[PDB]
């Protein structure tokens, strides 16, 4: 897999899914938790909205290399061309692109930097 040429929706499906692993683990090392409740906590770091959150903060404080910065931007978009229903288009490009980005730097094997930018997403949620 050249990650550097695979199209944006490909890498944010693939991180879509290297995230959602990082954060069920996050939630069950927490522990203390009913696991029917496991699926809506989950939500609160999954969402298109909490995504965008950490986009904002990672563009905001200058957290990633411009490399990493140009793979958000690509992210965003040609979104397979649907909107999930009453979501804010803006909302689920930075979400989208946020799950490029995570894509991008697992079929990468960067696993340091990835665990660096998925554990400042988790810390920006729980704040």
């Amino acid at each position: 897999i050249d990650a550097k040429q695979l199209n944006s929706l490909a890498l944010a499906y693939m991180g879509d899914a290297v995230y959602e692993q990082y954060i069920r683990y996050h939630l069950l090392q927490k522990g203390k938790v009913r696991p029917n409740q496991l699926h809506r906590l989950g939500t609160s770091f999954v969402s298109a909205k909490a995504q965008a959150k950490v986009v904002y903060h990672l563009l905001e404080t200058a957290f990633l290399t411009e490399e990493e910065e140009a793979v958000l931007r690509r992210g965003r978009n040609a979104n397979s061309g649907t909107v999930p229903k009453n979501t804010d288009v803006q909302t689920y490009r930075h979400s989208t692109a946020f799950e490029a980005l995570i894509g991008y730097h697992h079929l990468l094997n960067n696993r340091e930097r990835l665990d660096e930018i998925v554990y400042k997403a988790i810390a920006v949620l729980e704040e």
